[PDB]
């Protein structure tokens, strides 16, 4: 399947069914059972793993069962020729280890050994993995807990969860390769994550780094380098669906009516240009702007904003909010992972979750830790339920995907769905629960409109953050938890004394009474940056798998140990202290 | 004592009696007491540690007490000429640290400080260990928990354990240096462990690497290069004591009667040739084959087998079974550590446990994990006792020491004893409980005879595996547990649908509730290879101490932490997380 | 084009035409010129570089000029689907560095900047090379010394050389990836190079490692697993074209007539079996041996031989001689790089030169250094010409491609040509100048037929050796020189007292007066092994470029420094001492 936005095709998953090489007996008796095992997996993935556009992941099965090096090489040729980016080996019998290995060091690989009695399937699993570990080519091992009878094409639940987790993590990793990260502007207000370390993108993600100064937005707005037809349509949509809230700037800080109208115009143009830069726009060709039409093939981008741009032009709250949303004037669509303040690292954090879920991600500041004592002192209210031990106030400085309202609903519960599952009502409710407020000119002299909403509580979420530490490299921290609802009057009091014109999410992380999850305070005290990424659902186990593939250790997370799924090689670096083994395995391999 | 099979003598343990060099009163009053400690330690060791031939380990005590560098040099000189390969320092008083140190880097060393009040014995212990830690020379520290009165030569129980544990691990380590690993054939069916990494053998174990193509067996069989008189006796012994069980090959795969008889002949010859290769055979010289007579001075070897050899000739089951056993047509004898499928890493795994116990080791595949739910479905029987949480099927592809029956007895319990403790009954019953079945031709086209037995339950055992992981090097995993008995009818069903003509051992590992031992399944899912070595008894602690001496980290083990005995410097790398400290200490030291 | 012997297709060279992205005038005026450079480079390469089957290398040009990341991604996508394994960027103007870079790390890349004045072509060259050096992606830089007028498509001579040199080295490198090294037998007589270090094959060459015990030859010979119809033709061809020379074994060591005939039969079968193992044989499938039919997809292999096999069966001289030759009973054909004594390192040495020239390589021992004083004493003859400073006796223990005679001719000069350029006369004379002598039974008890010839003098050659040194890894040594002729009677004396039944080549290396080349003796005293590979022509420079691409340092070579062509980053590690820089660059990059 052609990637609808980026060069080339979407990564495919290749299934390698291995078999015993002995003919005139053994091989013939397993030819059908082994091939059927591969088809079952293909069918499973096709029904559970989907590309960011809603299409089912496409699988490629080897033309024959691999029993030796010849057939293994023919498979590689076929997979490489068909654009396979993830490989899964399946078998019910004994196979000749290294002779049947996938030797491509550049793709995520997993091996599923059938837990049957008739043949040494589990023996090949441990044998080939011993090979993988010994050669230094990480591989995941999949082995079901319960014995199944020969030929059982019904994949057991424990096996399913691993195949899917592996597939999604692998697909996400394969999706980033070859793509660009567009840096619009430079470092923002000294924020570490806004500095671009190419080594990370190139070596860890196989991505490219593109750069463009914000003055480009001036040129494109002045010369009208954008779809003017689309612009008018978007300007009209904004006036029909975006409700303007009260202006909080006090006299001396209030922009005029005329200023506020130009603020909406530029903001809209900014959204169009940022998107045109990221994925290009063929409309620009007939307009005489062929080079601009091309785009930067960026699957993720960032906009510096403060201080240089915002001190004169409207801020990027709307642009940053709309791009990340799952809909706009052109209807429902996939989000455009856009990082506020050019925090490229937070952009990647968001990208990880996006590629693992196909759903909008919320950029946000870890602003305040509210202790049960403080909420009581200030509002007189005693936190209850999930909030009984304190809460964390997540609120970006003005921009956040409209999906963050939590108005999207499934089975009566608040969620964030992939754009392709959205209903007309989901969209309308998100928009109605949002209020655009004039930017606080004391911070943003140029003007703009911030996204003001309150995330519905009770929704399971996962916040995460990728950081780069000298002497260690990239490292990931994860925190699964839920969003909470406070009584209306309590929210108002906490909100008014912070920044009521910005988007709000009340977060409670799942505690474990250990590490940095002993209490709510520790979760925040250990956060390694001012920013984090919020994703609907509990994708922590997924993030852990993905990180291990990328060779990025996880310094902090509250995922139950039984869900941790990493390449077989990790266990050789330690089994009593997984965190320790994670660091040792990442560095060495 | 002279090593009966290999070049040179058996390693000796040297005792160094350190003392306060100060005369005028101090030393004159401590020589007798110090020497008495040395004498006490030698007596203790000679009664508890034995070479693989049953002979008690021989100790050497310094000619004088050691209170300075001159006397220390004198000791080194004597030990070197006396062939010492392990040293133990003893003292009841203060001595001058580095001036009294054993500076040999290639010799396992321990220091025992008397826990007496009169003199600073414990003060010397800590002072000199700090020295060994500063100089980078690992040394074990032994301190008794209960204060003893000056002169008491009764070695406390907690001190005895460590002294013996150190002595055994050290002896095992010293036993391997200079010996060869004979590789017969090359890589077998792509099994990672059949690849020979000379670096490991030379640098960790100080062993030599010898190689010989299996075609050598053809030459010797065709040209009758072997003791023809022994061959006859051997053939006659096999016929009188080896019962041939039912042939499971289905008509289209059955070998004629003529072939089956030839299979026996060649199988017996294979045994003789393999053994002649490992330790030579003076008989060959008389026959005119002087080069062949010499042998490869190998204390451990392996035989490729599949696919090349077994595709035409009788497999090596009988050869691999008889060599590893503690007896044959020539009566009871030490075993010959022999690796199936030329898996040298499992060969070393077996050699480890063999040098620590003097008993036959069982080579086997980690074939199937049987959950209680699975056994209930397949048999309708509910697992009880140690089996209630699940069992692991350990069964090599056809070969296993006859000791593996568990028919040997001590105090009415099943055990595997050192060959020198065997009674004629023990031997007789091991053979009785065993059936030699015609090899499965679909797998082994050239015929042969696999070993079929069922290890008796209730026997304490320890399974282990050495693996080599890229970016880490050698790493060991241990799992202590027990063999179990299953209802006769329950066993038959489970056995018939697996591989009934191969040796079976039902294994249940001890669980800790944490790490790789939260449940039976986890133990198998964390095994880093398809093979393992089974040793009678619980020798995890001994293995851990041995591995620490070899600087080989232990990624997985269920040995109670209180039993962990490692060089003093290990704790300098951490006390809260021994696993992490093990890796740090192994790497830096 | 499809690779005739191995899985998949032959590597293609991709051309990337980079341009200034600026429209409005610049780019519109440079597309034609840029594309023309690409076309010129493709035409040049197709006329000068050829696959090992004589077919001209196939090039692929980007669909559009490359002025940004989008077009660059487009190029990557196309090249990947077109099976490109080597890339060359071309341009006559300035382009945007990193935006136009080829980011594939696993593909040899070069950049050619036009030396024109109109545009900043040379400025792009240096700018993008700096980029490749900063990102750690080696890339060759090609700059012409003479300014050319805009539009000139005539590629200057100095640029042609580098383009072709890069193309050939890159092709050779791309040719090995995915291919297997077949190891038949194990270590031979303790020769370091017969030990297989998978790490090298997998990480430096991207090759697979296959293994098969020599006992396989017994099975196939006994069970007639080979083309019986070809065998007959082969036996008949040997009798009509292979002359049997005098038997040098002295009565007590002569083999009967029956044995000598069997020796021929088995020798011919050995050749067929070895070849069937390397590339399979569809004929085997028809015969019912489908697994055997597949082959091991090996582009290079080795045969242990001594001691195990030769102690009973006919040695592999004929097999090793015929396989490496450019012709046999089936006519002229590409050679089969085959290593004597399973010395895989010499196999790779030969494979290197073979992939750079498409010609048979000569396997040989560096047997004796003959000083002028020594030859004067033993023969009374004074060495003249190139031999005046001494000669080195290169003579393998019995095997050598018949091409080694030097009987092939071009312009009245002795040479070794690619099989596709051979005339019937060439072949006829190679056989005529060769004598097959009965193997020396004192060394090879099982019989056989060694190859006896005398390479003609005056032929330019290059000998080379790849070694693996602990603490360094792979390291290559080169020595260009010439073969020489000695008076007929002088040769006989020197030959008779060495080994007259083995192939002889009198070698004289070029001296530089410095390093390992101050004198003939120094060249041999600095050879790091007993073996070497002899290739026709002076290919040191080509080898150096190939080694730099493989990141394998060259410890010794007599190639004029002006001819050294390495990735641009190499000079960043030093310009005054290229040897030191080579090591620093190989290690860090
Ligand atoms: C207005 C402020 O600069 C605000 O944007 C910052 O505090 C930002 O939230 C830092 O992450
Ligand atoms: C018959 C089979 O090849 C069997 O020997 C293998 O599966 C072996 O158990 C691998 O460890
Ligand atoms: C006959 C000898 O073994 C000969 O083959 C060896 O010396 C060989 O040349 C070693 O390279
Ligand atoms: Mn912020
Ligand atoms: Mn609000
Ligand atoms: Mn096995
Ligand atoms: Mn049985
Ligand atoms: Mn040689
Ligand atoms: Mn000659």
């Amino acid at each position: 399947a052609k990637d609808p936005r980026y060069v080339g095709n979407l990564p495919k998953i290749g299934i390698r069914p291995t078999i015993d090489g002995r003919r005139k007996g053994v091989r013939e008796s397993l030819e059908e059972t082994t091939m059927n095992m591969a088809k079952a997996v293909a069918k499973l993935l096709e029904e559970n793993v989907f590309y960011y556009n809603g299409q089912p992941v496409e699988c490629v099965i080897a033309d024959t069962c691999i029993g030796g090096v010849k057939e293994a090489a023919e498979a590689a040729e076929k997979f490489a020729r068909e654009g396979v980016g993830v490989s899964i080996t399946v078998t019910p019998c004994w196979c000749y280890g290294t002779e049947t290995m996938d030797m491509d060091p550049h793709i995520p690989k997993a091996v599923w050994g059938f837990n049957g009695t008739e043949r040494p399937g589990a023996v090949y699993l441990a044998a080939v993995l011993a090979g993988y570990n010994q050669k230094g080519l990480p591989a995941f091992g999949i082995y079901g807990k319960d014995v199944q009878d020969a030929g059982d094409t019904n994949i057991p639940e424990d096996v399913k969860e691993k195949l899917i987790r592996f597939a999604k993590a692998g697909l996400a990793v394969a999706m980033m390769k070859g793509k660009s990260y567009l840096s619009i502007g430079s470092v923002s207000m000294g924020i570490a994550g806004s500095v671009v370390q190419e080594d990370f993108f190139q070596n860890y993600l196989g991505m490219r780094n593109e750069y463009v100064d914000m003055s480009e937005f001036v040129r494109r707005i002045e010369l009208g380098i954008y779809d003017k037809e689309e612009y008018e349509r978007a300007l009209k949509w904004v006036k029909e669906n975006c409700k303007v809230g009260p202006d909080n700037n006090r006299d001396g800080f209030k922009r005029t009516e005329e200023q506020k109208e130009k603020d909406w115009e530029i903001s809209v143009k900014m959204a169009l240009i940022a998107r045109d830069l990221m994925v290009g726009n063929k409309k620009l060709e007939e307009m005489g702007y062929g080079e601009e039409a091309l785009g930067r093939n960026a699957i993720v981008a960032g906009f510096q904003g403060q201080r240089q741009w915002t001190d004169y032009f409207p801020n990027g709250d709307f642009m940053e909010t709309i791009l990340n949303s799952s809909f706009d004037w052109n209807g429902k669509r996939a989000p455009y992972i856009f990082a506020t303040e050019n925090d490229n690292l937070n952009g990647i954090s968001m990208l990880f979750g996006y590629l693992l879920t196909n759903t909008a991600q919320i950029f946000a500041d870890v602003r305040t830790y509210w202790s049960p004592e403080a909420v009581k002192r200030v509002t007189g209210y005693t936190l209850e339920g999930r909030a009984a031990n304190g809460i964390i106030h997540l609120i970006n400085s003005g921009a956040a995907a409209l999906d963050g309202t939590g108005e999207q609903t499934k089975d009566g519960k608040p969620v964030i769905k992939p754009y392709y599952e959205l209903t007309d009502e989901d969209i309308k409710k998100c928009l109605e629960a949002t209020q655009f407020r004039p930017a606080s000119t004391e911070y943003f002299r140029g003007g703009g409109y911030s996204t003001d909403f309150l995330t519905k509580g009770g929704m399971p979420v996962t916040i995460s953050r990728l950081n780069i530490v000298k002497g260690l490299g990239p490292v990931l921290q994860i925190a699964e938890g839920y969003t909470v609802d406070l009584p209306e009057e309590v929210h108002d009091v906490l909100d008014k004394r912070t920044d009521p014109t910005w988007p709000t999410t009340w977060f409670v992380p799942n505690l474990t009474g250990e590490g940095a999850f002993k209490d709510v305070y520790s979760v925040m005290n250990n956060w390694g940056a001012n920013h984090c990424s919020i994703s609907y659902g509990h994708i922590g186990a997924d993030l852990i798998t993905l990180a291990s593939i990328l060779r990025i250790p996880v310094n902090m997370h509250n995922v139950p140990e039984e869900k941790i799924f990493r390449p077989d090689a990790w266990s050789m670096f330690g089994t009593k202290d997984l965190e320790g083994a994670d660091y040792r395995a990442c560095k060495k391999l």
